[PDB]
DNA sequence: CGGCAAATACTG
DNA sequence: CAGTAT
DNA sequence: GCCG
């Protein structure tokens, strides 16, 4: 399935252009449609060669096929030459951290057209300014090698003040990709408690040696802190700034946090959607049953948290065959 | 046609 | 609450 | 966008 080579790269390459286009424009679902088809093509055991062949792949309809036939026969899609040249800018703006569809739309509607304009005439949030300062660096993905060296840093720094702590790099890393956009580290402790309030001793230790360089999201006042979104950079010459993502969780939620943080996103939403049909609910906390809702139908009480010691148990209960991380791209 | 790829955590 | 982010 |  997934872990195979894209036999239809030339096809998806272009469709991918539309997907992103419709996305920034706000057409969420239409873009979602393409996304699905694209993934379908990617995982196809062989390369598509005919119009009919495309129509046989679930997720591909006439319209989509019509575009496939054009590319397979002319090597070029016409729809691409007719995209508001306003999209490039939007795509450019939304690529800023903390900047999304709305924000990117706002700036454009205000005259801005280049990162130079925004870099001097736009109203930026502490987050956005950081995303802009490291714009070029956040565009590049890192080698599984570098990613690994980052996890180790966070881990050794954690086990530095408690060897019991367990650190695991999830996300694209755990799915075994060759490159990672960022490093998603999950931290917990077997004694189901030694994890409580440790961000301070961790974040400080990182800042101390200079590892961490920026902070995007981190409520360091409260002790109920859960996630951390910042920027780091390993020692040495020619080092780029990488996006870090760390979360601390109770050893009693490990199985559900690992599933979540491992993703992928599409995979999560999909799986979570399924649970919703079995009268359950999935999250990084646990897999529960239907919540208590009074006459009105208002959630008045939590559902019964089912026992999920490992990931496998989550699937079993959901009535699905366990899928390796690598096979969870979508 | 309308639903579809969710549940949750931070920031003004 | 709206927007952005996992 | 595709699908029930
Ligand atoms: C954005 C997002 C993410 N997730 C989960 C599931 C994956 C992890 C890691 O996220 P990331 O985007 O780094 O993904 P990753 O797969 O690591 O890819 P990169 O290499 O970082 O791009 O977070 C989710 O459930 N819903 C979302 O909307
Ligand atoms: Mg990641």
């Amino acid at each position: 399935s997934q872990k195979a080579t894209n036999h239809n790269l030339h096809i998806t390459e272009k469709l991918e252009v539309l997907a992103k286009a419709y996305s920034v424009q706000g057409d969420k679902w239409r873009a979602a449609g393409y996304a699905k088809a694209i993934n379908a093509l990617k995982s196809f055991h062989k390369p598509v060669t005919s119009y009919q062949e495309a129509c046989s792949i679930p997720g591909i309809g006439k319209r989509m096929a019509e575009k496939i036939i054009e590319i397979l026969e002319s090597g070029h899609l016409r729809k691409l030459d007719h995209i508001s040249e306003s999209v490039p800018v939007l795509e450019l703006f939304s690529n800023i951290w903390g900047a999304g569809t709305k924000t990117a739309q706002m700036w454009y509607q205000q005259g801005f057209r280049s990162l130079e304009d925004i870099r001097s005439q736009a109203s930026l949030t502490t987050q956005q300014a950081i995303g802009l300062k490291h714009y070029s660096d956040f565009l590049e993905r890192m080698p599984r090698e570098e990613a690994t060296e980052i996890e180790q840093t966070v881990q050794k720094a954690a086990q530095a003040f408690n060897s019991g702590l367990l650190c695991v790099a999830c996300g694209s890393y755990r799915r075994g990709k060759a490159t990672c956009g960022d490093v998603d580290v999950l931290i917990t402790h077997p004694d189901g408690r030694s994890h409580r309030g440790i961000f301070s001793r961790l974040l400080d230790s990182l800042r101390q040696e200079g590892f961490l360089t920026d902070d995007l999201v981190s409520q360091e006042e409260n002790g109920q802190q859960q996630k951390y979104l910042g920027v780091c950079r390993l020692p040495g010459p020619g080092r780029r700034h990488r996006r870090l993502d760390i979360i601390v969780v109770p050893y009693s939620e490990f199985a559900c946090a690992l599933l979540y943080f491992t993703g992928s996103a599409a995979f999560n939403a999909s799986m979570r959607a399924l649970a919703k049909t079995k009268g359950m609910s999935l999250s990084e906390h646990a897999l529960s049953t239907a919540v208590v809702r009074n006459t009105h139908g208002a959630k008045v009480g939590p559902g019964r948290v089912l026992p999920t010691p490992t990931e496998k148990d989550v699937f079993r209960l959901l009535g699905l065959p366990y899928r390796e991380p690598a096979e969870r791209d979508w």
